[PDB]
């Protein structure tokens, strides 16, 4: 044979112990690890459908929606975003985007690829959108769809959502919201806030492993996706097929693709955990953990990148890189000496920030203390121009 | 709150003990279960990249390729097929498809959606392509890409592959092969056989959980994907981005999407297990387990759907549904009474066949015997038309 068994593969798997305090993925609690170690069941068995149905109820709970077109996307946060866009948007459709961070920039990229006429509302990192600004975009561009990031994990921003749905609906625009970083960490009410498409991911405050994502569509969104003149560019993400297999339509489930059974166990357990805790209690925990972190970072002489506390995303905090340091030095020091992962910036915030995540079971004052101690040490050991 | 905590989630997760002898997914051996129970590491950590590098080596081993553009797709087998098509095919490209089962039909569907000029070579379930049939399509349709299913798990057919890559190259056509159901279970040699795009899935003979897939691209395929004057319709599956993050190009790894860290542990362990067994040993195991199943099925009075033994896929065996039975009765009998899963047909083979899988750790004499006794029972106790 051309290729021999890889020597490295003949060694056993060995992973380091890391406290993951960046913007995700987050460490896994015991129940979620335990679920990940379970045996397979048939991907189209009655028992699998029951688990799926329970996951659906769980998503409806954490999104606060009664939308029946609610399901799991078999891919990461990006894949749920792509699923929303390739299904809602048809070539030529006007697409208004909140490009105030990497996530709006990604929505622009996807939208251009699938033929939308994309209209970015570009805002410096750290900014958020007002009702006035969005209405100017609706006036100008008459979009079929608005994208807004709820939790801007690249900039640390918590985007207000009240009023945007009603505004979009007046202009016959659908409202698409990214809650990958905000879900479970901060108030969110899909139906009350008139959101038409809402997606999140498994690996942020839910503390499930990365690889799945959560999505829900309103009746107005469904009407668009189900009256397209062309098929979506994606078969894997075609919502008509996915809606059927997830039991969201009035037909028996037909095979589309094999769902990630073991990941669905773990997701089920992550939704059970937050259902046990209670949404509002989870919001409380994150709010207070972030407030504690903010004060500890400030005591170090560090400056929070988002100055208005009301606009700070509890789950991902941005810290202005301290003058004189190489942020890469700080990030490396924190993992190398304290086995804690934090991150620098991303997209427009690249080079400008450090990012510290407080996600679910890892949103604790203990972890705030750990990362604060590690940052303190990095500031006095990392070289300062 | 509009929605209160679902009471069903407040109960513990419980799963039944099922022997999965369908065409996939397969049961997990203990080492793969154990990998899936591990703690997280950073998704862009040095240690993660090492694990990715080892998985890449494991893919190059099981595919038998030295292609540097080899990586995991963060999606099921369908996602790897879509990744191949959306990156290789530009709107208007001629696309020749071996449409001899559901997998060719799905390639047609994707090709149509992404604006290719699709030319199906249609065949009835059980059919396979000869070199002369493919050359007639290559001459008539001038394709930039041919899709062939290697292991046609919906029909039980093993498509010969020798010489198809060379033939395609003579017509300046890329060869894309689906080996989701064949990999590990039957001979396959990506570079030797001139295959330009090869993909497989995690949940068949590798016995990993479903949801990841394996893909490799030749330099000829890479040239086409990196030479197009349109961006692919997908960001999530854009090969330029994926190649970078998987360490296949000249640039620092950039964040694209978060890879499924835990699934990569388990996929890594699955590649380690087959690297421990040895490809050829795995081929022998499957060949012998299937030969045994074929004998035991025929001794029951059942007819194998693929009449030419050389065309029989070891990993997935199609059986004619016996006259007078509702195949649904047989399949439900077997899971309801024995906790054994088998399947009916799929796409064109629906209603025509039962499908029995022998995949990796499940490809054993003991499991052939269990399914044989289950079918014996089902034949004795399922209603037969008057
Ligand atoms: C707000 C936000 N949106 C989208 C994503 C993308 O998720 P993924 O990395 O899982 O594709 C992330 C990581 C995120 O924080
Ligand atoms: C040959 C073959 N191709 C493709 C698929 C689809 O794979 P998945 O369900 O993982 O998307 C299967 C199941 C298969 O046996």
């Amino acid at each position: 044979l051309l290729v021999t068994p890889p020597k490295a593969l003949l060694k056993p798997l060995s992973i380091p112990n890391q406290l993951l305090l960046g913007p995700g993925p987050s460490n896994l609690p015991p129940r979620i690890m335990a679920a990940g170690g379970l045996q397979m069941i048939g991907s189209m068995s009655k028992d699998m459908y029951q688990i799926m149905d329970e996951i659906k109820e769980g998503i409806q709970y954490v999104f606060q929606t009664r939308n029946p077109l609610t399901l799991v996307i078999s891919g990461s946060g990006h894949c749920a975003l792509e699923a929303a866009l390739v299904n809602v948007l048809e070539p030529g459709d006007s697409f208004l985007v909140g490009a105030n961070g990497i996530w709006g920039q990604r929505a622009v990229d996807i939208g251009e690829r699938i033929g939308a006429r994309v209209h970015p509302m570009t805002k410096d990192p750290g900014g958020h959108y007002t009702l006035q600004e969005v209405e100017e975009g609706l006036a100008q561009h008459k979009p079929v769809l608005l994208f807004l990031t709820h939790g801007e994990s690249s900039t640390g921003v918590l985007q207000p959502l009240d009023g945007f749905g009603e505004l979009c609906h007046r202009y016959k625009c659908l409202l698409l919201v990214d809650s990958v970083a905000s879900l479970g960490g901060t108030p969110l009410y899909m139906d009350r806030q008139g959101i038409d498409i809402l997606y999140s991911g498994s690996q942020k405050a839910l503390n499930a492993p990365p690889g799945t994502s959560l999505i829900s569509f309103s009746d107005k969104a469904k009407k668009k996706m189900y009256s397209r003149k062309t098929k979506p560019f994606s078969f894997y993400l075609d919502i008509k097929w996915l809606a059927n297999f997830w039991g969201c339509d009035d037909q028996p489930r037909m095979y589309h693709h094999t769902i990630p059974v073991i990941s669905l166990y773990s997701l089920r357990e992550s939704l059970a955990l937050i259902a046990e805790q209670g949404l509002e209690n989870s919001w409380r925990q994150h709010r207070e953990a972030a407030a504690y972190l903010h004060g500890r970072l400030q005591a170090l002489g560090l400056q929070l990148f988002v100055k208005d506390p009301a606009l700070r995303l509890p789950t991902v905090t941005t810290v202005a890189v301290p003058a004189g340091y190489d942020w890469r030095d700080i990030v490396s020091y924190v993992i190398d000496h304290f086995d804690i992962e934090i991150m620098g910036g991303l997209g427009p915030s690249t080079g400008k920030v450090l990012r510290i995540g407080l996600l679910g079971c890892n949103a604790t004052r203990e972890n705030v203390d750990r990362v604060t101690e590690a940052l303190r040490a990095a500031l006095q050991h990392c070289p300062k121009k």
